Formats: C-alpha cells, structure tokens, sequence
C-alpha cells in the first residue's frame, strides 16, 4: 500500500541531515560525509551491539552512481570474510519503486582507518599484524576475482584492537591529477597489464610507511612518481623491459642511467631481514615475479601470527552478469531494488 515510509521506520537528523531508519537502530550518531553517501554509527537494540550505517546519497543521479550503488552491494553480500568488511543488512524506507529515493548499509563498526593512525614508526610485531590481515582479506577477494586496484590507508579499517578490515574494494575506476602514492606502477603508466599483484604494491608501500613513518612515493606528475619509484626498485632491466606493451616507455626506461636496485636494508635500515626481504618482493616492478597474496602469507615476516586455517578463498567467484551492460538510471535503480528485497541476513 501507499505510505511514506515502511512500518517501524522512523524519521531523524544526523549531521543536519535527514535520515529514515528502522526503529531496532537507535542512537544514531554522525561519523562521516564522503563521495557517494554519509554514515553514522548507531546500536542494535536486539543485541545492544554498535554498528555503522551508510546512507547512499542521491545514487540514482546518473547510471554513473547507480551502477556503483548496485555493484558495491553485491560485493558486500557476496564476501564473506573477517578481514573484508560485509554487510549485516540494507534497508530501504521506500514502500515501493515510486518512492525509491535511496538506500542504507548496515556493517560492523570499525573506530578508525590506517591513515588516521599512520605517521610514526610502528612496531614490527603491529605491523607483521595488520599488513597480516590485509594480505588475508586480499587472498579472499582475489580468490573470488576481484582486485581493489585503489588500496591505501584510507581504505583500512581498524579497531582499538588492530582488527582490520578492507573497505571499498571492486570499485575503481586535466593537467592534474589526484594522489598516486600507493597505486602500482603499471596502473599509473599502462605499461602493461596488471594482474592481482596490483595490490600488493601498494601494501608494500603502505607497509614502508609503516616502517620509517614516512610516504614511500609521492610526486607531482606520472613522471615524477616513476622517478621516486625508480630510486627505489633500481631501474628494471632486459627481462622487464621486454615485458613492456608501451615502447616510448621501454626506450625512456632503456636510456635513462641504469642505476642498480638498492639494498633494502640500506634503503630501510631500521627493519629486520625479514621485513627487508618481504618488501623487496613486494616493491617489484615485473607483474609476474611480484608476490601474491597468497605467497606473500607464507613469508617468515608473519610466523608470529600465521594461522593457514583464517587464510581462506572465496569459494565461488563474483559473479555480476551485468557488469559491462549500458542500462539506464531507472533499470539500475530496478536491479538494486529487488536485489535489497532479496536480501537475507
């Protein structure tokens, strides 16, 4: 029937804007406004536990949003993993498609991100946790087919406890450009196609940071981050450069000074061997030789906590068949109305 709002739906402001939520959430309060929603945490009143809701904003403004909205939901319902955040429900206050205006994620409620807690040198052991973690959570969804292509910090959710979750996965996409610093090489400059080790570079820069509390890669443009990288990596030879599907690269790479590798223990003097070890194998410029998730696992860096039962893969892929459709704002807004419907715990 026509209402406003579904039954035992009520009506409240967070941060100065509206919210419609189902009476078990209550206490609503105000944690962040982003790019495509704002979230706050609120309790579950059935269990008296703390959870965080993410109220999409406007994600049927253009099939650009809506696509987003409908994938990002099916992401979430479809890992199942400790180290991946996940859904504990979606709501709609809608009574029907007429008044399908927007919709609301309810998952587990993590305090803070890696870049909020960044910036000084970490313990070894914190860091052999949480880079831990994050290798898990990446042998998950890169079981299931899908790469975060956009890993950094920010995308790390930890607690008090430093539990780890990966948000934001599956979803990557002048004269300027927005910040690089974690992204792989091979995704800046197109000069070959990635594979899933696209995000193993970036925890290995995420894991430098941790090390020396300090951004391993920065720069004002393409070539500029190339030139930080290349200090770094050494500039690659022969069997690199072979590899290159872009040949004004190859001739850039093959004339500038070819400057050897440095030592990572020179190059990270404070690190164990271990660390050192694990970091060159992950700072790899070759696709193919770069570690994966899995690999990366069974490194000595991580004896401490390994545990091979957590290390779990999806056991099915992804699987989206309407990933590469051109549909409009109103057939995406249709897909994510009944995929909530669907929805069971």
């Amino acid at each position: 029937m026509s209402l406003i709002r579904k039954k035992g739906f009520y009506k409240q402001d967070v941060n100065k804007t509206a919210w419609e939520l189902p009476k078990t959430y209550v206490s609503p309060t105000h944690v962040g406004s982003g790019a495509y929603g704002s979230v706050c945490s609120a309790i579950d009143k059935r269990s008296g536990e703390k959870v965080a809701i993410k109220k999409l904003s406007r994600p049927f403004q253009s099939e650009i949003f809506a696509k987003r909205a409908y994938r990002e939901l099916l992401l979430l319902k479809h890992m199942q993993h400790e180290n991946v955040i996940g859904l504990l429900d979606v709501f709609t206050p809608a009574s029907s498609l007429r008044n399908f205006y927007d919709f609301y994620l309810v998952m587990p409620f993590m305090q803070t991100d890696l870049q909020k807690i960044m910036g000084m040198e970490f313990s070894e052991e914190k860091i052999q946790y949480l880079v831990y973690q994050m290798l898990k959570g990446l042998k998950y969804i890169h079981s299931a087919g899908v790469v975060h292509r956009d890993l950094k910090p920010g995308n790390l959710a930890v607690n008090e406890d430093c539990e780890l979750k990966i948000l934001d996965f599956g979803l990557a996409r002048t004269g300027y450009v927005v910040t690089r610093w974690y992204r792989a090489p091979e995704v800046i400059l197109s000069w070959m196609h990635y594979n899933q080790t696209v995000d193993i570079w970036s925890v290995g820069c995420i894991m430098a940071e941790m090390l020396t509390g300090k951004t391993l890669f920065k720069g004002k443009d393409y070539l500029d981050q190339l030139t930080q990288i290349l200090k770094v990596t050494g500039v690659p030879g022969t069997e690199f450069v072979q590899k290159l599907n872009d040949k004004a690269a190859k001739s850039y790479i093959q004339s500038l000074p070819q400057t050897p590798r440095k030592d990572f223990t020179q190059l990270f003097p404070r690190a164990s061997p271990q660390a050192a070890d694990l970091l060159e194998k992950m700072l790899e410029l070759d696709v193919d030789k770069r570690l994966t998730a899995a690999q990366a696992l069974t490194h000595p860096f991580f004896e401490p906590f390994r545990d091979p039962e957590e290390e779990t893969e999806a056991q099915q892929p992804f699987d989206d068949s309407l990933e590469h459709e051109k549909l409009t704002v109103d057939e995406w807004k249709q897909h994510i109305y009944k995929e909530i419907v669907n929805f069971s715990p």
